[PDB]
Parts: C-alpha cells; structure tokens; sequence
C-alpha cells in the first residue's frame, strides 16, 4: 500500500501507545523503515503531538529519525528509521538472563536517555524496557528511547514509581525510579510484585529496597534509594548515579566495549 508518495507500507509489528506500528519501505532511498498509523477520527487525536515532541528532541542520542508526518486515507501517519529489537525482546531471548556487564553497559545509556528527555523539559511517565530498543547496524551498540505518547511537559504499574501508585504528579525522579526496577527486573528475571491475581503497590511498599537487591552490588540499592530520597522538584544528580554505576564496571574489571549477552549467540 503506497504513504506519502515515497513509502510502501508492510504488515504490523506490535503496538505504541495509541497507535499500531507497521514495517515499510522507503521506495526513493531503498531503506526499511517503521510506520506509525492513528486514525484520522480518534476522539483525542495525539499522532501529531507526539512528532513534535520527537522533532523537539532530534539531535540527542539514541532519539530515533522521523522521516515523514501526514495523513493517508483513514489514517494519520508517522514514518522513522527503522530499529532493532526492544530490551523485552531481547531479554526474552536470552532466557530472561542478563550478566551483571549487559545490565551496567544498559544502566549507564538508559540514564543518559532519561537526563537528555528531562534536559528538553519533557518527563517520559513510561520507563519500561519494551520502550527502549537497540540500533541496527552500525547503530547496534546505541540503546534508543521511543514512545512519547504518556510524556508530559513539567503508565505501568510493573515498573511504577511509590510516588505514582500514591497517585502523585510524575517528575523527574518518577522516571529514574522506574529504570531502578527495570535494572533490578533484568538481574532478577522478574520484580516480587509481578503476577499478583492495588496489589502491586502494597507490595512494593512492603519490600524493603534491601530486600529487593538482596544478593546483588549495592549500588542497585543505593541507585533506587537516591531515588526514594529526591524530592517533588529536584534536579537529580544523573552524573552521580551514572558514577555509581561506572565504579562498579570498573571494580568487576569489564571493558566498556559494547558487546552485550545478546552479541555471543
Ligand atoms: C522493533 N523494531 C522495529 C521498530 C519498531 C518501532 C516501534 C516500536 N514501538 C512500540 N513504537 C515504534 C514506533 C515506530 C514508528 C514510529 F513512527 C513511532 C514508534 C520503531 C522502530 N523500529
């Protein structure tokens, strides 16, 4: 199906927040691409939104191209270069297994996302690892943040802040708390309060983040109380936190040589 004049249009991959996402080709350039597609008709229209808040953040590293923004028959469409598999994929793939150097070399990029979105006065409010997907080729070393569709100018309950489950405003501290339990899920292989049958929040409350990081380097544990201790409008220290880390990586003696667990198969 033609978009745009330029691109062709393939069959689904997944799903974004309000909006199903498609692969495609860029006829003119010869490259594939990743298509975007929100009915022209929806109640609160937010396709065009979101391409302003990617426009806003082209530039920064590991932000994805748009390529092209429009509409298309009954569709409004967004076109960007296409990525790699999520940290979902690919921690699914390694059998829900990461060693303690991929979670590092994913820790100290994911921070870096997160200061650059903050450092554009935007606060992400779903920091999850299906939001956050590797490069292709020679971009296969960058970890790349997507999904402006919740981001608010100043989302899941797996991964949600104590903050957030009290039902306070999200800042910026609201989103480095939840890369700390997405940092804990990936040296875990699961969070405590996942697959309950409200139940997560008490939960989380009840388990102490000790608890939680017991048997790992402490600084996962200093990371996600640094976080628990940032008030409502603080600026956090995201060179600190980046250190901790970095200290640690270069304590276990790992080399900062992008080769993830993903990279041996
Ligand atoms: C997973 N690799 C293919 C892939 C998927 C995506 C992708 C995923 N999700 C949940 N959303 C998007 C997306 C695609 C286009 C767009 F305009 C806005 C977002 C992106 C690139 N490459």
């Amino acid at each position: 199906l033609r978009v745009g004049n330029r691109y062709r249009l393939g069959r689904k991959i997944g799903s974004g927040s309000f909006g199903d996402i498609y692969l495609g080709t860029d006829i003119a350039a010869g490259e594939e691409v990743a298509i975007k597609l929100e009915c022209v008709k929806t109640k609160h229209p937010q396709l065009h939104i979101e391409s302003k808040i990617y426009k806003m953040m082209q530039g920064g590293v590991g932000i994805p191209t748009i390529r092209w923004c429009g509409a298309e028959g009954d569709y409004n469409v967004m076109v960007m270069e296409l990525l790699g598999p999520s940290l979902e994929d690919l921690f699914n793939f390694c059998s829900r297994k990461f060693s303690l150097k991929t979670v590092l070399l994913l820790a100290d990029q994911m921070i870096s996302r997160i200061e650059y979105i903050h450092s554009k006065n935007f606060i992400h409010r779903d920091v999850k690892p299906d939001n956050f997907l590797m490069g292709l080729g020679k971009k296969g070393n960058l970890v790349y943040i997507i999904d402006f569709g919740l981001a608010k100018k100043y989302g899941t309950a797996r991964y949600a802040s104590i903050n957030t489950h009290l039902g306070i405003e999200q800042s910026r501290r609201d989103d480095l708390e939840s890369l700390g339990y997405v940092l804990m899920y990936f040296n875990l292989g699961s969070l405590p309060w996942q697959g309950l049958k409200e139940r997560i929040s008490e939960k989380k409350m009840s388990t102490p983040i000790e608890v939680l990081c017991k048997g790992y380097p402490s600084e996962f544990a200093t990371y996600l109380n640094f976080c628990r201790s940032l008030r409502f409008d603080d600026k956090p220290d995201y060179s600190y936190l980046r250190q901790l880390f970095r200290n640690l990586f270069h304590r276990q003696g790992f080399s900062y040589d992008y080769v993830f667990d993903w990279n041996m198969l």
